């Protein structure tokens, strides 16, 4: 109940497809290959914890954050902080 995961994620992200996100969101993302990338251009700093994965991921709101150690498969990504809603995309390459 305390872990962002298959039973409580509220949004699903599609590869390269931007969506509006807010602090508290728990996002399902499936990475087939390559390296996870988190991109945003709203100018809002955001931070992410991946369940059973890298934590303390930060994006400052003007480009892509590379997340080198995220596993392939279904990832559950909690948005831990964001001062306001912001457009983000999850990608991998």
């Amino acid at each position: 109940s305390a872990s962002c995961g298959s039973g409580n994620f509220n949004k699903t992200a599609a590869k390269g497809v931007e969506f509006s996100a807010v602090a508290g969101d728990c996002i399902k993302y499936n990475k087939s290959s390559g390296t996870l990338q988190i991109g945003s251009w709203t100018g809002v700093a955001s931070s992410y914890n991946i369940t059973s994965g890298p934590q303390g991921i930060t994006n400052t709101g003007n480009g892509w954050t590379t997340v080198a150690n995220a596993a392939n498969g279904d990832l559950y990504i909690k948005i831990v902080s964001a001062s306001r809603s912001f457009n983000v995309k999850f990608d991998n390459w």
